[PDB]
């Protein structure tokens, strides 16, 4: 290869993101032990999806099945976005109002359109809509310019009828973002379930972009990840359970928050999409549009 790895970025899920150089310029590596064979061949599958050619949805360079017996590592080699992923990029700076605006509608754009089934793609043929099934800020990586960039498939499964997918299975992500549908094991394999249970996730990482946003009055608190501030940054299955069904709980929308007549109605957003009735929760290409037009204001 030109290709030489550089840096750990990222430790992923089932796999591990290095920087590295190709060329006169960098990409991302993602390494899959053997034993993660498969989460490098979902993750390959839906980047080789028609239609994946877009500007908020991570792009895709090549898989490489890096040699024979013990031996072989899985290499998924995609773009490289140095300033990082949402979560980090919250973790140490505060957006602006313009910069939220920006990340949210760019994060909506990417989902609507994941979530998209496109008829026909030219020269490609039919993209079917995609549930992403971990949507979280680690997985909203960010441009130069602040244009979120959708990552990390190797979870997403297609609607497809005729093209069935692997083994797909009931409960597979975050537990922190999970629908309450989710937690308590009850899951329709249906597209429109499916996207609602990304859509409450949405809601989530909507929350944490208004959390450190200079909201043009309040000071700005350190950032959180969702219900870090109630149960634990990790906490199991059973804890969620209490906060999230049970007694029904959300990250703290703050009262001075709502003194913003952008942040007000950007919050009304956040709240239906993580409304513990599915049916309820917008869809993505509606909060696209919903961001677009409270930046109007
Ligand atoms: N985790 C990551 N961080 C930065 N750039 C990336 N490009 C692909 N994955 C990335």
């Amino acid at each position: 290869g030109s290709l030489q790895l550089l840096e750990i970025k990222a430790r992923g899920r089932f796999g591990c993101v290095w920087k590295a150089q190709l060329m006169n310029d960098f990409v991302a590596v993602k390494i899959f032990p053997l034993q993660d064979k498969q989460s490098w061949q979902s993750e390959r599958e839906i980047f080789s999806t028609p239609g994946m050619k877009h500007e908020n949805l991570l792009q895709f360079i090549a898989a490489e099945k890096r040699g024979s017996n013990l031996e072989v590592e899985l290499w998924l080699i995609t773009a490289f976005h140095d300033k990082g992923s949402l979560t980090d990029y919250l973790k140490g700076n505060i957006i602006t109002w313009n910069e939220l605006c920006h990340v949210a509608e760019t994060m909506s754009r990417g989902l609507s359109y994941l979530h998209e089934d496109v008829p026909w793609c030219r020269g490609e043929g039919h993209k079917p809509s995609i549930a992403h099934r971990d949507f979280k800020s680690k997985n909203v990586l960010l441009k130069s310019d602040l244009t979120a960039v959708l990552a990390d498939f190797g979870l997403a499964v297609r609607f497809e009828p005729g093209k069935p997918p692997g083994d797909t299975h009931g409960q597979v992500g975050t537990r922190r973002y999970m629908a309450p549908e989710v937690l308590e094991g009850a899951i329709n394999f249906q597209r429109d379930a499916f996207l609602r249970i990304d859509m409450y996730a949405m809601g989530l990482v909507l929350w944490e972009l208004v959390s450190r946003c200079k909201a043009a009055d309040g000071p700005v608190d350190e950032y959180m990840l969702p219900f870090e501030e109630e149960i634990g940054q990790h906490p199991s299955l059973e804890e969620l359970q209490e906060v999230v069904v049970h007694k029904k709980m959300r990250p703290t929308i703050k009262d001075h928050w709502l003194k913003h007549p952008g942040l007000a109605q950007l919050c009304v957003t956040i709240e239906e999409c993580w409304d513990h009735d599915a049916e309820a929760r917008l869809s993505a290409g509606c909060v696209e549009e919903r961001v677009s037009l409270i930046r109007r204001s």
